[PDB]
RNA sequence: GGCCGCAGGAAGAGGAACGGAGCGAGUCCCCGCGGGCGCGAUUCCCUGAGCUGUGGGACGUGCACCCAGGACUCGCUCACACAUG
């Protein structure tokens, strides 16, 4: 098996009833775990759900999915995420991390839902802040997380409130901004925070010390995606019609640009194949693109999931299964149901 | 209740300004206090899923805050007052 987007992706189980319980509920997106074993999904009722991957598929009609946990949180989910290095062959490494207003970074086990630990970020008047963004370092080792002006390092291996700080804004000189979103280079020695704050801005992993600093987006950053080759990487923003292209090479302006509806204050997620060839991503419209990133990634097709946004989109890392979440904010007037959906992007 | 031992007294009950106040300083106590306020221009940006329009932010700019008390100690001032049948 292996992706392809030559035809139109095949309808495949998803789940409706359980996220119409509230009135305007909505998804935040949906993530697959790194091993493929189970889907996350955020919701506007602030629960996270895992679902596992349909026993249907390797057994036709399927029944309408149903989620193995659900993990609730008492506030706004602001960011959540897989550990990098999870295989659900080890009960160690199979958690999520949760990031909530006025809240801990929360970790949930994956397989029981219980609260396993929390990680606790003070200010100067030690008062809890809770961090706008989650990201796993590629060893597994620290978990990097953004607030207005600064990322902290927590460590895995020791949950609480100690943390290494680092500041991004530095006596009116630097990146300005909640940050919004980290992302780790897989070949090279980085990371690069996107921020609310138009900017992008690149860091060296071991010392927190500034490589560049990118302009660009017209609005605020959501949405960071490194390519595998490790030089490329993608980025894109919210109230922004573009999806910028970069490159680590020839640095300092977008190489590219990629046209997309996005007209809401919503993280519109995007993601890239295993391989790296194709590049995925959503729209407030509810047309999902994609594009053939090997020059410009040319457009290969687009599709409407449903009638609706589509907010989050998920590529299998070893399947060619695409996820995607749909809903948005409905605005009132003076006196359709959201879902998750799998679709098979499989050849012929 | 009685007896013995030890200890404190060997007591006639005084005194209608005694010995005060208000400031200032030094030293302690108290003591979560760069943040708070305003205006200007591209409606200065923003209904952010980020607190937020009963407000949040950016850049100019200016502005006003960071005490007041108490205690001890060493000055200055005002009294040294039993309150008029």
């Amino acid at each position: 098996w292996n992706y392809s987007f030559s035809q139109l992706p095949r309808f495949l189980s998803g789940s409706w009833s359980e996220f119409s319980t509230q009135p305007e509920n909505f998804l935040k997106g949906c993530k697959w775990a790194p091993d493929g074993s189970c889907i996350l999904t955020n919701s506007a009722d602030n629960i996270l759900r895992i679902y596992n991957l349909p026993p249907e598929l390797y057994h036709v009609e399927y029944a309408e999915m149903v989620p193995v946990l659900r993990m609730v949180e008492g506030d706004t989910i602001y960011d959540y995420c897989w550990y990098s290095l999870m295989s659900s062959a080890q009960p160690d490494t199979s958690y999520v991390a949760s990031s909530s207003r006025e809240n801990p970074i929360h970790i949930w086990d994956a397989f029981t839902g219980e609260l396993r630990a929390s990680f606790r970020a003070y200010n100067h008047l030690d008062e809890l802040t809770a961090a706008h963004s989650l990201c796993f370092s590629p060893d597994g080792s620290q978990l990097f997380c953004g607030f207005n002006r600064t990322v902290r390092v927590f460590s895995t291996a020791r949950p609480g409130r100690d943390c290494e700080v680092r500041a991004t804004f530095a006596k009116k000189q630097g990146q300005s901004g909640i940050i919004s979103c980290i992302a780790f280079s897989p070949a090279q020695p980085l990371y690069a925070c996107g921020s609310y704050g138009r900017s992008l801005g690149l860091y060296a992993w071991d010392d927190g010390s500034p490589l560049a600093l990118l302009g660009g987006h017209q609005g605020g950053i959501t949405h960071l995606c490194f390519h595998p080759d490790g030089n490329r990487f993608f980025s894109g923003a919210r109230k922004d019609a573009e999806l910028l292209c970069w490159d680590l090479r020839q640095s300092g302006y977008p190489l590219w640009s990629l046209g997309r509806e996005v007209t809401t204050n919503q993280r519109i997620y995007f993601d890239l194949d295993p391989t790296g060839q194709f590049l995925v991503s959503g729209s407030t419209s509810g047309a999902v693109s994609v594009w053939d990133t090997d020059g410009k990634p040319e457009p290969v097709l687009s599709f409407l999931p449903q009638k609706d946004c589509t907010n989050g989109v998920s590529l299998h890392p070893s399947l060619p299964l695409l996820a995607t979440a749909s809903g948005q904010r409905v605005f009132p007037e003076p006196t359709l149901e959201c879902r998750l959906q799998l679709w098979w992007c499989g050849g012929a």
